[PDB]
């Protein structure tokens, strides 16, 4: 049921990944089919939500609530390796915008939607590989939004269009992510 430390696997059909730093205290809890809901007061940093692994640019319907007083992110999150690579397509935020000071490329438009795209490296950071190098990239939905469809494949082919690099698949998620922030979501991925 609800949990509180770092977990991965399949619930209900859906690849889940839920991964916290231990700081406040953050709660998980997998629903039916893809739906998660997590919970957060104090956190540190972490990052959970339902999805595929590995992914295959679905085309991923979401709906549901996502609050927050502080810093979190609701955006289509996941990892390509060979080159490894973080990414977002970030539909909605709270106090601040992660784009900031990033290296703005372009813009995209998808599902009704205008996004602007950055990227940034991250140098021995956390990963899916442990510590590592990789690049992160970002759209980032001009208005925010909580819920709607999102066709990753055109976020995926306009970074690459734009001259980012992008590997195979690993997982993709829709995800909740937390930092040094309270509130809470509740996400029904399909």
């Amino acid at each position: 049921q609800s949990i509180t430390t770092s977990q991965t696997g399949t619930n209900n059909g859906y690849y889940y990944s839920f991964w916290t730093n231990g700081g406040g205290e953050v709660t998980y809890t997998n629903g039916d089919n893809g739906e998660y809901s997590v919970t957060w007061v104090n956190c540190g940093d972490f990052t959970s939500g339902k999805g595929w692994n590995p992914a295959n640019a679905q085309t991923v319907t979401y709906s549901g609530e996502f609050n927050t007083s502080g810093n979190a992110y609701l955006a289509v999150y996941g990892w390509t390796t060979d080159p490894l690579v973080e990414y977002y397509i970030l539909e909605s935020y709270g106090t601040y915008n992660p784009s900031s000071g990033l290296t703005l490329l372009g813009q995209v438009t998808s599902d009704g939607g205008t996004y602007d795209i950055y990227s940034t490296q991250r140098v021995d950071q956390p990963s899916i590989e442990g510590t590592s190098t990789f690049n992160q990239y970002w759209s980032v939905r001009t208005e925010k939004r909580v819920g709607g469809t999102v066709t990753t494949a055109n976020h995926f082919a306009a970074w690459k269009a734009l001259g980012l690099e992008m590997g195979t698949y690993n997982y993709m998620i829709v995800s909740t992510e937390g930092y040094e922030s309270s509130g809470s979501s509740t996400i029904t991925v399909s």
